[PDB]
């Protein structure tokens, strides 16, 4: 019932991952960027981080499985060559071993011990040179035990981490030894609420959120940002509510876009559900099959917010 070892490894690995991404970002990004078949981007950073993390996980916990976003099926040769250079700063692996490490991430989740990795959450944020996160969680039978978010561009570079039952802590990227406890805000009126959402217009319904927040009498403009950093904002008290509003009932969120943030907000004293107020169910594979969208909050504001969300999104198909 304790996961110190897993939380310790997760911190250590996410810290190195932040070094990777930052180092990738010191150069021009276009020649480091691949457009996948769904037109979403993947970079040298995404692939390099995944190689390193998966290898480290496999070295310490060979028996565990790994759910990770990327694979090597379509990766271009110039991109891959750069990937090998970045990884070999931190891990003495050959090119072929780097490929294998990436492809360790093909677990479908569900029963047993699984690591959940988004090597770069908010890759558009990475390309924007504003918020992105390295996200790593560990779960058993779909119950999240450990959550770590590395956010290199957030207020000078921050990492937040939690394990179940033990609270949430904040560290700088340069020091994972000395952390501070963090707690969600105490804001008890929706009118004084700082609300956050995706930058990308196609990742959340920004027209419906305006209508939601208008009904909740929110005075402050929304804080738009890429990534699971939005969960870090909630957990640390920097914002009060995070909305992710779908345009249909068919899209299902990936578990590597929510697993770390979910636990972290809860251990920080907040609340995370979908738009209907239902708890997120991470036991149904790689996607949140039985959930629609996200509402994350400081807990006090939650139900007041959900009630308006549900109503405005009552027409969904
Ligand atoms: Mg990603």
């Amino acid at each position: 019932m304790s996961f110190d070892k897993e939380l310790a490894l997760a911190l250590e690995i996410v810290q190195v991952s932040c070094k990777i991404t930052t180092s990738v970002a010191e150069h021009t990004l276009t020649d480091q960027t691949q457009i996948k078949n769904d037109k979403s981007p993947v970079t040298v950073g995404d692939y390099s981080v995944q190689a390193y993390v998966n290898k480290k996980i496999h070295e310490t916990f060979p028996e565990d499985q790994i759910v990770a976003e990327e694979d090597t099926k379509t990766i271009p040769e110039d991109i891959f060559a750069k990937v090998c250079k970045h990884v070999q700063i931190y891990s003495d692996m050959k090119d072929d071993e780097i490929r294998k490490s990436i492809d360790l991430g093909n677990s479908t989740g569900g029963k047993g011990r699984h690591w959940v990795l988004d090597p770069i959450d908010g890759t558009l944020g990475f390309l924007r040179r504003e918020q992105y996160a390295v996200c790593l969680a560990f779960m058993i039978d779909g119950d999240i035990k450990v959550g770590v978010l590395g956010c290199p561009n957030f207020e000078g570079g921050l990492i937040v981490a939690a394990q179940k039952g033990c609270g949430a802590k904040m560290f700088s990227v340069n020091d994972i030894k000395n952390g501070k406890d963090i707690h969600v805000s105490t804001t008890p009126k929706t009118s004084d609420m700082c609300f956050c959402e995706s930058v990308e217009v196609s990742h959340t319904d920004q027209s419906r959120s305006k209508t939601i927040t208008e009904r909740l009498q929110v005075t402050k403009p929304p804080v738009r940002m890429d990534s699971q950093c939005k969960y870090m904002a909630i957990a640390s008290g920097r914002a009060d509510v995070y909305l992710r509003l779908p345009r249909n009932l068919s899209y299902q969120e990936k578990i590597w876009d929510h697993a770390a943030g979910y636990l972290i907000v809860k251990e920080a004293g907040g609340k995370v559900t979908d738009i209907y107020g239902n708890d997120l169910d991470f036991s149904l594979g790689r996607t949140l099959c039985n959930n629609h969208g996200i509402v994350a909050s400081n807990g006090i504001l939650h139900e007041e917010t959900v009630n308006v969300v549900k109503d405005v999104l009552s027409d969904l198909k």
